[PDB]
């Protein structure tokens, strides 16, 4: 987890005053370009659930729309487990549980009792991920952490979230 | 890829008038819940590559957002190959390659990253459907722009009526 958090770290890409003046943008996107470092990033999860959860069942990997499309569906299969997306509001077909930070989730998606992550690429406030919990409380789904890639500190987006959090670089 | 197909297709779920009247929805995210359909999904896909470029190397899938993340990363994976996004406009940082498609009431664009993909890099493109192809043929126009080989268009599902492959100068493989 620690060796490999260190390679991935090297292949973040800096981009200062994007998406505005100020603020630095920490692009993890180079990561997927190397099937060599993508697997790192993969497996560095599943080793910390495997740590984390070594005898609970996960059910679902949730991913929050966008940037948790790209590694969440691929940490679900390599875990043996199904894959739920979060989205924006109006994209999801059928009857749907919404929460605002407006987000939405699949009322057929996940079983009442189902043990699920949630997966991000970045928590700055927690508003999304926030949301995000409040959807699977309202499937009757459990909770069992949040895992994001990066994570803002000085912003205390942990402070809005009610389970634990991992985060790996 | 034919017997995987059927089970597939089977795993999809209709939705009548959605987003608006007289549209059906074809939604495919009941194969990602699964995953013995997502395996055979990416399988599919991967057997269909090795069968149509056997002594051809892929560098990069260049997956659509939104939904062309669902599968493209795993695919890429899967492939020993990277993947690259092409993203709606002002979401990716850094210098971009741009290219305009039409909406029903607008125009939208994408980007792609110009440090992403180098010249003479063989691509194929990913999403989930092709409906008028205006996406897919905006995703092409960032390839060229690259100076990239695009290979081929692949889909999940098409809607053949609507004629989105007319608007694309690649070939096109569509799984359902
Ligand atoms: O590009 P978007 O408007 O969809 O924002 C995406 C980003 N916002 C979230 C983090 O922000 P926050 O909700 O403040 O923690 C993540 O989903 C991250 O990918
Ligand atoms: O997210 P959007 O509202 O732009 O729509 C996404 C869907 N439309 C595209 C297909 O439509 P078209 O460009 O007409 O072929 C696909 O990317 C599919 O995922
Ligand atoms: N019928 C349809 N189902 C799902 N996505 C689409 N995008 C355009 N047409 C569509």
């Amino acid at each position: 987890i620690a060796s490999y958090a260190q390679e991935l770290k090297l292949a973040l890409h800096q981009y200062p005053n994007f998406p505005s003046e100020g603020i630095l943008f920490e692009d993890f996107l180079p990561i997927f370009r190397n099937p060599g470092l993508f697997q790192k990033l993969i497996d560095a999860f599943k080793l910390h659930l495997e740590e984390a959860f070594p005898e609970v069942k996960i059910d679902y990997i949730v991913g929050l729309e966008s940037r948790g499309f790209l590694f969440g569906p691929t940490l679900a299969l390599a875990l043996g487990v199904g894959f739920v997306p979060v989205r924006k509001a109006g994209k999801l077909p059928g009857e749907c549980f919404k929460a605002t930070y407006l987000f939405e989730i699949q009322k057929n998606a996940i079983p009442a009792g189902s043990n699920v992550i949630i997966v991000d690429d970045i928590i700055a406030t927690g508003g999304s991920a926030a949301a995000a919990g409040e959807l699977v409380e309202q499937l009757e789904a459990n909770l069992l952490e949040y895992n994001f890639v990066m994570e803002l500190d000085f912003l205390k987006g942990r402070s809005k979230l009610n389970a634990p959090v991992f985060t790996l670089l």
